[PDB]
């Protein structure tokens, strides 16, 4: 049983396709074996990406793991819509409905709302990238109308870094006017240890100030240098290393050879890759779940140039939809499940707070309990 | 998807140029496919954020007269409808304006509302322009959802 | 340098603390670090 699948790998994404394979292993059975077939392009461009997703529906593939940016995003849940074919990935959620997408990341905008109201916010800025989308820039925003916030909304994001420096001290010049202390930062794991890095400098870092990391890795970037300076830094966490489940992945992972498996060799992982891995398992449950269920979909590599006019969907895509939707196991970013659309439900995101002695969780946001604290 | 056919058609029955639309969810397929493949596409409709080769756009920037008739009358409060049609270039403009020219924006995406219902939604949405008694508001949308 | 690293860290180079580098060489060390912080740094230089 060799079940084809497609790859779409962004170059640099060293630790999410360590944590791919790695997965490929952890879940490998003798029932039947899948074969990724790898393909890396800027997944920024459009045009690649549209090669890439003909190329790997031409070669025949069952379904097709991979990433999309807030560009080519449109293209992916167009021709996934189109040619009925599955497409998983950890990228940030879809802004609506797109069929045939499985989406491993959680929606932060909820937590996030939440929080905000929990240390009781009434004026703070929000700096945020438009490289996810502005999604929860326009839930912050809404909410501002209802709640009665006084948001002052700053796109950190077109800012040329071979010159970044009058830009930042242009930027705290207007959180000085209303003399902003209370920062919410909604950027990827890099521009947040710029900024962070930013914010040391120009010593806005101490006790007055309090910033919190709109993603859901906390303790992905480096927090040993806002840790000592007195500021409350908060922020989420879905990889909870407090599981059994994560603990034991960990002494594994932390302990696998940084040479063949690159940006491997740590103690911790980012959320993306994390999901990475806990997407594996959701096609090795959604693949084994047709097998028992006695549903041949099987092809060949023949399913033709995908720009064929009229296109024609192959039934046996609405099956594997079915399939990887219907998965529900356990995984490192907690209980997974997923409703008729592809976006998770049932997840259990922890609100995390900086402390002296390091990150500290103080509760969890439920989609039903809100949020929770944990005494 | 049918906008990458219809491009690789009339691309295939070799055209010298392309005349057409794109929304916010297309337009980066067609700056994408005519930047590789150097095809010429000339579009009315709203200009690209950025630097795309080988588009011609008939739609002047808006985002600049807006931003000074808002200063002519004098705005340092309004409410700011937007559609996220034609993308958020105008919002992120006003926006990034509110920070230096120091303004209490209130931005609402008035698009995503469903129209087989529309009615508590926007009594409820002028219920929170009257929490601050907004008398100053700016409708950045189509000529039909305006 | 070691020491202005360290005041950085803890956020101790920002206005009210007054530091005086007691030294020939004032410009010789790096003090675009400090320079922006907000505290006063004062020193000496023999090289004019």
């Amino acid at each position: 049983n060799s079940i084809q699948i497609g790859g779409l790998f962004p170059r640099g994404a060293d630790q999410e396709y360590s944590a791919f394979r790695v997965g490929m292993v952890q879940f490998s059975t003798s029932e039947f074996r899948l074969t990724p077939h790898i393909d890396n392009l800027e997944v920024a461009n459009s045009f690649a990406v549209t090669n890439a997703f003909c190329s790997q529906f031409s070669r025949g593939v069952y379904a097709i793991f991979g990433f999309y940016d807030k560009k080519s995003v449109n293209t992916i849940t167009s021709f996934c819509g189109t040619l009925h074919v599955s497409f998983i990935t950890p990228s940030f959620p879809t802004d609506g409905t797109h069929p045939f997408v499985i989406q491993m990341r959680p929606d932060l905008k909820g937590a996030l709302l939440s929080l905000i109201e929990y240390y009781q916010w009434d004026k703070f800025a929000y700096l945020y990238d438009s490289d996810r989308g502005l999604s929860t820039l326009q839930a912050v925003l809404d909410s501002a109308a209802e709640k009665k916030w006084q948001v002052t909304a700053i796109n950190v994001g077109n800012i040329n870094n071979d010159k970044k420096d009058e830009t930042y001290r242009s930027l705290f010049q207007d959180l000085e006017l209303k003399k902003e202390r209370r920062v919410i930062l909604d950027c990827e794991r890099d521009k947040v240890n710029d900024i962070v890095d930013q914010v040391i400098t120009i010593g806005k870092h101490v006790k007055g100030y309090h910033y919190i990391i709109a993603n859901l890795g906390f303790t992905d970037g480096d927090l040993l240098k806002i840790q000592f300076g007195g500021a409350e830094v908060s922020g989420f966490q879905i990889v909870d290393y407090d599981d059994s489940l994560v603990s034991k992945f960990i002494e594994r992972w932390s302990t696998l050879e940084e040479k063949e498996y690159p940006g491997a060799h740590t103690a911790t992982i980012k959320y993306t890759s994390a999901l990475t891995y806990d997407a594996v398992q959701v096609m090795t449950e959604a693949f084994r779940n047709l097998r028992k269920q006695r549903i041949e979909i099987s092809r060949r590599g023949n399913a033709g140039d995908c720009l064929a006019n009229p296109a024609v969907p192959w039934g046996q895509g609405v099956e594997i939809e079915r399939a990887l939707k219907q998965v529900q196991v356990e995984g490192l970013s907690g209980n997974i499940k997923f409703d008729q659309n592809g976006k998770r439900i049932n997840y259990t995101i922890n609100i995390m707070e900086l402390k002296t002695n390091g990150p500290r969780k103080i509760g969890y946001w439920s989609e039903v309990d809100k949020m929770v604290l944990t005494l």
